[PDB]
């Protein structure tokens, strides 16, 4: 077998189910006997077939259907390989979901992938569109030379008992088969020739996080575009994990982004890039004793130009599912104060409170102690900053070991080893900035209003909303949801963010994940669209600046799942078809978070008054990709030019098979012309 390129072919159109024979190529005899090597190919799929082999080498005869090697893609964007010679001999597989795409801006696009079979290192590696997707290590390294009775080299399918299996339909732009193992660097470069959309946050940036979720995107009145997202360190797991909130901005209309910062973060557990296991056992494991921030909301007060960042604050080892019922506050002298438990007291004995100037008081004696906290909630004893050891987390087999290191960090009331511990429920935190993220204010825990009967009261991620007209012009609103007397809720401020008031929008006690986003009508009234626990997106209306809301009404015509997915709905500044317009983003499948679509809803005045004054006609829908392509949480923003920016999760964030995937948070831009089918 010679060194280098054994075979190369360009521009091969493959009719679905027909495949293409490469048996007559000069190097077929070499390819049929490869001991190792590299395969790189550019392709465009025009087929909806579930599994589509791009390239394969194997035995096509009767009874030998499990003897073959193939690189395939799925209609849902997955990519992988299967190296087989019947299960008793070997069956090596490697794959990674949501690695490739099918359509972009209404047209089928090319993806570039590569498989590297490194005999020297006994390792197999998959790449696609500039990324190293997965790695398989095997003591008993195997390749094509190990398959019994190879008799064919095929493009667009795998020959099994004389039939074309895993049928591809489309075009193989180029394929190159090397006998040598090219370097990862060469493959990153080679496959990187085709990329769509861009990343704001990514594995390898200064956040030190390998994973990101929950996008927030907002264009400021100054023209600057800002963004935030969960920087999920311990895989893509929801809280009761180690998660910080990342932030970045663009001053050129969303073309390039700044080095990300971490405005909301905890230091009890170290922030580091770690590859979380994706096997059936390890994938379910999550960090047990870390404090975290989760689900960001960005908001701008156009009057003061101040920006705010909100997120849920989870004490050590807490998430929505295991939060304790209670406000986390205690009322003394008529004022609500954060309550604390001295570590040496009884398990449920919260006999202290954080009062004015962070001074900690003994509630029984009503006397101040020698302790206090600063604007970051870090402990001080007699003016000396208290510290404790930071934890590290590593996998030992399928077990996650969380252990102390020798690194000292400031002792915070939300840390598991703090001498004074906060009540284990969730909190609502925020910081403001007057210089577009150059600096942020002290930590402001605004959840003093959390109902004492509530398990959790959290934010609806995305952006908040400021009323532009009417009697409540200037009011700031942030959507919330909870497990208590009400599900949907809101917090609003009439003094530009200094103080907040909580509003219950319904009397539902089920605690469903009612994530919502707010949009303003021409007269200043508001319409809130939300995810529900039923098979539809609901709409509620307010005619009093968000103080009271109408009953939920199904959003007719926009399909969704029973469990639901967060949505993004925004106001657009210019009319579309001569009418005020709103734009909505959400996955459209009735099962699985896939088939994302951007809808344009035209606001019509019905002629009625009050809650029934307006009616939204969802006139246009725009499919972001093909039906099976993953699409989960998202956030829309009108950019300074006419365009609509979209930061979204390009994978199924619900699926137990698509957890812990890197670089799935993408940023794309669309013109109204494109969105309305006009092109
Ligand atoms: C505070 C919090 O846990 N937010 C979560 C919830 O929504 C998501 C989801 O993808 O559906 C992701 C969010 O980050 O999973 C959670 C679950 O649904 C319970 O609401």
């Amino acid at each position: 077998i010679p060194e280098g390129i054994l075979m190369e072919k360009n521009n091969v159109d493959i009719a679905e189910g027909q495949g293409y024979s490469l048996d007559q190529e000069a190097g077929a005899k070499y390819v049929k006997a490869m001991t190792q090597g590299t395969i790189i190919l550019s392709y465009k799929s025009t087929s909806e077939n579930g599994i589509q082999s791009l390239f394969s080498v194997g035995n096509s005869t009767a009874g030998n259907q499990d003897r073959h090697f193939h690189i395939y893609i799925t209609n849902s964007g997955g990519i992988g390989i299967e190296l087989r010679n019947t299960d008793g001999v070997f069956n090596y597989t490697l794959d990674r979901p949501a690695s490739v795409r099918a359509l972009y801006k209404g047209e089928r696009v090319f993806n570039t992938v590569a498989l590297k079979a490194d005999a020297a290192n006994k390792q197999c590696r998959l790449f696609a569109n500039g990324e190293l997707l997965a790695t398989l290590d095997k003591d008993a390294f195997k390749f094509i030379s190990d398959i019994t009775g190879v008799d064919n080299v095929t493009l667009g399918g795998t020959k099994r008992q004389g039939k074309i299996a895993y049928p591809f339909g489309g075009t193989i732009g180029d394929i190159k088969v090397y006998s040598n193992a090219l370097s990862d660097e060469e493959l990153i470069q080679a496959t990187g020739v085709t990329t769509y959309g861009e990343n704001i946050f990514y594995a390898g940036d200064v956040t030190e996080s390998n994973y990101f979720r929950i996008p927030s995107l907002l264009t400021l009145s100054t023209g600057t575009v800002i963004s935030a997202a969960d920087a999920r360190y311990g895989g893509t797991h929801d809280s009761k994990s180690k998660i910080n909130i990342a932030f970045a901005k663009s001053t050129d209309g969303g073309n390039t982004w700044s080095e990300p910062t971490l405005p909301l973060k905890f230091d009890d557990y170290i922030a580091k890039n770690i590859d979380w296991p994706r096997d059936s056992v390890g994938k379910n494991v999550q960090i047990q004793g870390s404090a975290s921030y989760i689900d960001p909301v960005l908001l701008e007060d156009k009057l003061t130009k101040r920006i705010f960042l909100f997120a849920d604050l989870m004490p050590a080892g807490i998430g929505s599912s295991n939060a304790s019922v209670g406000s986390g506050f205690k009322e003394v002298n008529g004022k609500k104060y954060l309550k604390l438990r001295w570590h040496k007291d009884a398990g449920r004995a919260y006999d202290y409170t954080i009062r004015e100037k962070g001074v900690i008081y003994n509630d029984a004696t009503n006397q101040p102690t020698e302790f206090r906290v600063d604007g970051e909630y870090n402990l001080y004893q007699h003016d000396t900053n208290l510290t404790c050891k930071q934890y590290d987390y590593n996998f030992s087999g399928n077990n996650l070991i969380e252990s102390k290191t020798d690194v000292d960090v400031n002792m915070n009331i939300f840390y598991k080893n703090s001498v004074f511990k906060a009540f284990p429920t969730n909190y609502l935190a925020m910081r403001y900035s007057d210089d577009e993220g150059a600096s942020w204010s002290d930590l402001d825990i605004v959840s003093s209003f959390k109902p004492e009967v509530s398990k959790f009261l959290v934010v609806g991620p995305g952006i908040g909303k400021q009323i532009s007209t009417g009697e409540n012009a200037g009011r700031l609103l942030v959507p919330l949801y909870s497990k208590s007397s009400a599900e949907l809720g809101f917090m609003y401020s009439d003094d530009h963010g200094d103080n907040w008031t909580y509003v219950e929008a319904d009397n539902l006690t089920g605690g469903a994940t009612a994530e919502a986003q707010i949009v303003e009508m021409p007269d200043g009234s508001l319409k809130t669209y939300l995810r529900t626990g039923s098979n539809c997106i609901a709409e509620v209306t307010s005619i009093d600046g968000g103080e009271t809301w109408s009953d939920r009404v199904p959003l007719q015509g926009i399909s969704t799942t029973s469990y639901g997915t967060q949505l993004s709905v925004i106001n657009y500044s210019q009319p579309i078809d001569g009418k005020p317009a709103i734009i909505l983003s959400s996955p459209n499948a009735t099962n699985g978070r896939k088939n994302g679509k951007i809808w344009i809803g035209l606001v019509n005045d019905t002629g009625n008054t009050g809650i029934d004054k307006y009616s939204v006609e969802w006139k246009y829908s725009y499919a972001v990709d093909t039906p099976q392509m993953g699409y989960s949480y998202s956030c829309l923003a009108e950019l300074p030019d006419g365009q609509v920016g979209l930061l979204y999760e390009k994978y199924d964030s619900w699926s137990r098979n698509e957890l812990h995937l890197k670089d799935i948070l993408k940023f794309e831009k669309y013109s109204i012309s494109e969105l309305t089918g006009q092109a």
